[PDB]
């Protein structure tokens, strides 16, 4: 089966497309080589059409359907819920798509009557037809990257049911994909961990190993080797659970009709083509992902012979810790992993290389490293080259974005270098100038949206990396070149200018009181040569981050508060 067939009608926008980063004071005085910064656009769609558009060969052995059995019998000690229309209504961006039946997201939010009734007739067809293909939208996403000279990268598609179906998979799965995979592979789900949490988890599983060697296992486009089989296994899963029975209804025609497969329709209404894959744009996506990753990945590692192997998996992310067998028997394990792997449809884009040092292994776009306390302490930390937080974090400071990466990236990499000295010092000194310190901004934590409060950030760091993220120096010289060299590449001042800026930024931030002198004491500590005690956080204790990191949500619509 291809995983799409197509029209030859375009991937359309639904509004003008900005290209190049813009020239902006502001965004500039972070970076200036602006025209190596661009947005992928529908321009380039064809592009990543191409790329996505192959055919699936899977052939299934023991190991899969012992993994499988493993897996549905965890299964089957989970019980979900299903969500009312007014819980599955606040769980909806603000900024969710608009339905095409005459109401958006902030209808939806404040439940208002048309979106309801739309809502509540989508449901009442999910419990009476169980086969009719459901319409998506595909689209082309616009995100911002540094050239690399092929140049640029083409958008990547995210195919999308309409709002109102988006309320009915959040009624009928989300108390399912927000239990289920933690359940299903225990310590192996990646999403239940915060980032200090990982990092320990990483650092953990390498240390227990006699002689430790470890990879990442890299998918060529895995929602398109997805299969039928794959997403029909997934509602065989859910369906495990105790559930209720019109969830159990909506489920199956939710999969039958919507994750098998469906007609891709532009902005235009154009018929362009079929999907026989992942929908990238699902509430589903996440958890049918990791499942299938894991499912595979397990067997995979039985195929291969290693031993000892201990999983992370997150979405289509996979990295493998494992006793190694010597370095000629571990690169033939490896290419009989990969060989696993593509039998279950998922075959590598580069090949998976085995490493003996921790801090080689790139998953999530992080690796490990380490830096010192002030005590001479190794802390480890996860970490990752600063470009495209830096391209990005440059656009969000020239132009106002629905959602903010750099504060998603402040909040999971606190404890770097790049994330201390340039992005909260140019963000503080951003939110001073527009006098918007006060204002919450929507971020992403695993791919759900939060508002959250700057402000707020030195008890969030100390709840998701330790009080340690406030005082650590002494990097590796790695890590630092890494980040210089990013820097005279984008044009970013020099970490020593920056230095001098957050200088004046923390006298601002002290001279305002409460959370902001919170904010001047403990993100700008670095700063100075005379310290300040950094003593725990009474905030911390109160805050709370209940289902900050419980699952995975990239692509699922879902917004939390
Ligand atoms: C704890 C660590 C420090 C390391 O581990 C991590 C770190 C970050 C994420 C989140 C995120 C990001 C950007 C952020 C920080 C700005 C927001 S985020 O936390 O949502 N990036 C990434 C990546 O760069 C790479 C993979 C997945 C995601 N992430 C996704 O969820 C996701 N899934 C899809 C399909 O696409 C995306 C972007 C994660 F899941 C794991």
């Amino acid at each position: 089966s291809m995983s799409y067939s197509w029209t030859g009608a375009l991937v359309t926008p639904c509004a003008a497309e900005e290209q190049k980063l813009p020239i902006n004071a502001l965004s500039n005085s972070l970076l200036r080589h602006h025209n190596m910064v661009y947005s992928t656009t529908s321009r380039s769609a064809c592009q990543r059409q191409k790329k996505v558009t192959f055919d699936r060969l899977q052939v299934l052995d023991s190991h899969y359907q012992d993994v499988l059995k493993e897996v549905k019998a965890a299964a089957s000690k989970v019980k979900a819920n299903l969500l009312s229309v007014e819980e599955a209504c606040s769980l909806t961006p603000p900024h969710s798509a608009r339905s095409k039946f005459g109401y958006g997201a902030k209808d939806v939010r404040c439940h208002a009557r048309k979106a309801v009734t739309h809502i509540n007739s989508v449901w009442k067809d999910l419990l009476e037809d169980s086969v009719t293909p459901i319409d998506t939208t595909i689209m082309a996403k616009n995100e911002v990257f540094c050239v690399q000279p092929g140049g640029r990268k083409p958008a990547r598609l995210i195919v999308f049911p309409d709002l109102g179906v988006r309320v009915c998979e959040k009624m009928a799965l989300y108390d399912v994909v927000s239990k289920l995979p933690q359940a299903v592979m225990g310590s192996s789900y990646g999403f239940q961990y915060s980032p200090g949490q990982r990092v320990e988890f990483l650092v953990q599983a390498w240390k227990s190993k006699k002689s430790p060697m470890g990879f990442s296992y890299d998918t060529r486009c895995f929602d398109s080797t997805v299969t039928e089989s794959d997403i029909r296994t997934e509602e065989a899963i859910y369906q495990c659970c105790d559930l209720d029975p019109q969830a159990r209804v909506a489920i199956k025609s939710l999969t039958e009709r919507l994750y098998v497969g469906g007609p891709l329709t532009n902005s235009k209404g154009e018929n362009c083509g079929y999907r026989r894959c992942r929908a990238s744009g699902v509430l589903t996506t996440s958890c049918g992902n990791t499942l299938t990753c894991y499912i595979k990945a397990r067997a995979a590692c039985r195929a291969a012979g290693l031993q000892d192997c201990t999983m992370l998996v997150c979405g289509d992310d996979l990295v493998v810790i494992c006793e190694s067998a010597g370095v000629q028997e571990d690169a033939a394990s490896l290419r009989a992993f990969t060989e696993a792997m593509t039998r279950y449809s998922a075959p590598p884009g580069d090949p998976p290389q085995p490493e003996y040092d921790l801090e080689l292994i790139t998953s999530c776009s992080s690796n490990v490293s380490v830096a010192h306390d002030g005590a001479g302490k190794r802390v480890y930390y996860l970490t990752r080259d600063p470009t495209t937080p830096l391209a990005r974090a440059a656009w969000e400071t020239a132009r106002h974005t629905p959602v903010n990466s750099w504060l998603g990236n402040i909040i999971m990499f606190a404890p770097t270098l790049w994330a201390r000295m340039i992005l909260m010092t140019h963000f503080f000194s951003v939110l001073i100038a527009r006098d918007q310190l006060e204002q919450a901004l929507d971020c992403e934590i695993y791919g759900a949206c939060y508002s959250i409060e700057p402000l707020d950030l030195p008890p969030i760091i100390q709840r998701l990396h330790g009080l340690s993220a406030f005082s650590l120096h002494s990097y590796s010289p790695g890590e630092i070149n890494r980040v210089a060299a990013c820097l005279r590449k984008l044009g970013v001042p020099p970490l020593r200018a920056w230095r001098h800026r957050a200088r004046s930024v923390r006298a601002k931030l002290l001279s305002r009181g409460g959370r902001a002198a919170i904010c001047g004491k403990y993100l700008f500590n670095w700063a100075v040569r005379t310290k300040l005690k950094l003593t725990p956080i009474a905030a911390a204790g109160q805050l709370d981050l209940s289902g900050w990191f419980t699952a995975g949500y990239s692509g699922g619509d879902i917004y939390h508060s």
